[PDB]
C-alpha cells in the first residue's frame, strides 16, 4: 500500500481558527477568524501537496499555482469529511473552535454555501466514504483546476492527473472483482468531486466580493490571502482559469 501509505503519513492535523468563542457572534469576527483559518490552512496544504507523489515533477510555477487555485476547494472537500465524521454533519467542523450552526452560517453571509458544504457532508455518510477513498480523491482535487492558456508544463500535469486516477481506479478495485461495482463507485465518486467545484466558485465569488468592500465592513484580510483573491481568484472568476468536471 506504498501509494496509500504516503497519503497517510503527509495528512494534515488538527489546525485551529483561534476564534474567540466567549464573545458574541458577529460577521466581523467571524469572517477575521475564517481568513486567519484560511491562511493557517495553507500552510499545511503548501506542505501537504510538495509531499505528494510526484508532485516535484511539476514546474516549479505550475506548483504554486496549482496549489493555490486548488486552494479553496481542497478546505471544502477537508470540512466536509471532518464535519461527518465529528459531528455527523450536524454542524460545519472549520475547525475545532470554529464550529458553524445554523446561527453562524446566517450571521457569515455565508449560508447558502454552507448549506452546500453540509449536504456534501452528509454525502460522505451516505456513499460511505472510505477514509482511503477520501484521501485519493483529496490528492486527485489538487490537479482538477488549469489554465486555458495552459500550464508552464501541461504534460507533466497531465500525467500526474492520470497517475493520481489510475490510483483511485486501484482503490475502488480493491475488493470489487465486479466491474459492474467498481463503474458505479466511480461515477459515485467523481460526481462527488465534481460537487467540489460549484460551491468552492460561490467561496470565490463572495470572497472576492467581501475583499473590494473590506474597508467597509471591517473585516481584515491577511496579506497572504488578499494577494491571492485579488491575482488568481480573478482569473478563476473570469474564466481565464477553469476546473475539471469528469462529467
Ligand atoms: C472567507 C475565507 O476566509 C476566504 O478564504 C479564502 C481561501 C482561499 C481563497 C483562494 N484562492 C480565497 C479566500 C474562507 O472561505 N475561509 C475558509 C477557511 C477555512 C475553511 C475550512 N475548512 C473554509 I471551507 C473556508
Amino acid at each position: 500500500p506504498i501509494f496509500l501509505n504516503v497519503l497517510e503519513a503527509i495528512e494534515p492535523g488538527v489546525v485551529c481558527a483561534g476564534h474567540d468563542n466567549n464573545q458574541p457572534d458577529s460577521f466581523a469576527a467571524l469572517l477575521s477568524s475564517l481568513n486567519e483559518l484560511g491562511e493557517r490552512q495553507l500552510v499545511h496544504v503548501v506542505k501537504w501537496a510538495k509531499a505528494l507523489p510526484g508532485f516535484r515533477n511539476l514546474h516549479v510555477d505550475d506548483q504554486m499555482a496549482v496549489i493555490q487555485y486548488s486552494w479553496m476547494g481542497l478546505m471544502v472537500f477537508a470540512m466536509g469529511w471532518r464535519s461527518f465524521t465529528n459531528v455527523n454533519s450536524r454542524m460545519l467542523y472549520f475547525a475545532p473552535d470554529l464550529v458553524f450552526n445554523e446561527y453562524r452560517m446566517h450571521k457569515s453571509r455565508m449560508y447558502s454555501q454552507c448549506v452546500r458544504m453540509r449536504h456534501l457532508s452528509q454525502e460522505f455518510g451516505w456513499l460511505q466514504i472510505t477514509p482511503q477513498e477520501f484521501l485519493c480523491m483529496k490528492a486527485l482535487l489538487l490537479f482538477s483546476i488549469i489554465p486555458v492558456d495552459g500550464l508552464k508544463n501541461q504534460k507533466f500535469f497531465d500525467e500526474l492527473r492520470m497517475n493520481y486516477i489510475k490510483e483511485l481506479d486501484r482503490i475502488i478495485a480493491c475488493k470489487r472483482k465486479n466491474p459492474t461495482s467498481c463503474s458505479r463507485r466511480f461515477y459515485q465518486l467523481t460526481k462527488l468531486l465534481d460537487s467540489v467545484q460549484p460551491i468552492a466558485r460561490e467561496l470565490h465569488q463572495f470572497t472576492f466580493d467581501l475583499l473590494i468592500k473590506s474597508h467597509m465592513v471591517s473585516v481584515d484580510f491577511p496579506e497572504m490571502m488578499a494577494e491571492i483573491i485579488s491575482v488568481q481568484v480573478p482569473k478563476i472568476l473570469s474564466g481565464k482559469v477553469k476546473p475539471i468536471y469528469f462529467h
